[PDB]
């Protein structure tokens, strides 16, 4: 298992390069660190200067950590390369710094094309101490539960399944299939089955000790739906697929 | 790793019913095996019966190949059933036809949750492996799918990129190649020109497993098509 951590070395992502360190030391899996210099914005030198910089920080508090790692330096669009550095990966940690969710533009274009699952870490470091999963059985959420199922497993967190539709019965037939799967998978977990906004239990329901994951498709990639609520007030990390 | 069989009993899917069963004694993983009674008084109970009959029959193989199993018998549309199912699976396994893509696997592939493998009438055990490679989202799909078949069945990959322009197709080639030897699993890249189809299908032996990204509606259809041995198939 591959994990790719894009950081633009801003104080916001110290929790995202923190959160791709741990996650590469606990699952023992190695780590891809890539910086892009935004030719966009001679001077050039002073944000290509900054990045090796960036890197070889991250770099080596992860070879401390004892994580295998490389360090990428790259030149270009930023969201095309983190994109293109993807395909090579499994997993694909971004920080948080309007765009969806208010990540930004760079991250944004990210979540709308990534071929892997996307991880929102928060700006401020933290214990994953639990997880949760948002489900109705549509594509994007199916993706979201096979992504969580085997981090929730070798982190060992349980996952509380959470669906929510004005039926009862709909709601319950969806996060117990969740459910299902998950315990097929070994990971312990619960199915919670409620009605009203989606968005607000999900964002009552963690603190910023549980990963969420949830699918977030093109079609909900608007400000204004649940995911984008979510995202946008998420308090711990968020792992989304599409 | 839950590995879904669909097998409607016919000898077009004795390919189907062996290696989903051979999948799973080779990577110890749960098998789920599904029939169903197509509706679409009389008939009723005698479908029914053979539906039990099939599952029974396949059951006790699995059992007896050692590997944990269960049967499910559902009435109402095959692929309806099929793709609902599948939601719960990791992989999921189809027979070619009712020689080549038929009704339910055509609905089935171009829109299952996970990894699709379509396997011939005729049974076989997969000796070698291919991934036919473009970059694409479906590719990258096929490629993450393909790397942990191969490693749990000890198979080399032989990566296929095809383009006009050769530094585009190294390019793929490479990208796949790296990914693959990332994740514990032997390959070459083989970089063409030409028509990828044609070199896919030549380069495949029917005791070969080919992958490749499904069809966003072509390429993978041709291949899908005239496939002589077990397709892979990811989107």
């Amino acid at each position: 298992m591959r994990i790719l951590l894009a950081t633009d070395g801003s104080p916001q992502a110290r929790g995202a390069e923190a959160l791709a360190e741990w996650l590469a030391y606990k699952l023992s899996a190695p780590l891809t660190v890539l910086f892009v210099v935004d030719t966009r914005l001679e001077l050039e030198r002073a944000l290509a200067l900054r990045g090796e910089a960036v890197l070889e920080r991250v770099r080596q508090s992860a070879l401390a950590a004892g994580v295998a790692v490389e360090a990428v330096l790259e030149e270009g669009v930023p969201h095309e390369a983190i994109l293109r550095r993807a395909r090579a990966a499994d997993l694909l940690v971004l920080g948080r710094s309007d765009g969806f969710g208010g990540l930004g533009s760079t991250a944004d274009r990210v979540l709308r094309a990534s071929p892997v699952p996307v991880l929102l870490a928060p700006g401020e470091p933290v214990e994953l101490e639990g997880a949760l999963l948002g489900y109705d059985a549509s594509e994007s959420a199916v993706r979201a539960l096979h992504a969580l199922a085997p981090l929730a497993r070798a982190l060992g967190l349980g996952v509380r399944v959470v669906s929510v539709h004005e039926d009862p019965a709909r709601a319950e037939a969806w996060a117990l299939e969740a459910e299902a799967y998950l315990r097929d998978h070994g990971v312990e977990a619960s199915a919670l089955v409620l009605g009203g906004d989606a968005a607000d239990h999900l964002l009552r329901l963690q603190g910023p000790g549980d990963l969420l994951a949830l699918g977030a498709p093109v079609r909900r990639l608007v400000f204004g739906s649940t995911a984008e609520r979510v995202i946008r007030n998420a308090q711990g990390p968020v792992l989304t697929a599409r």
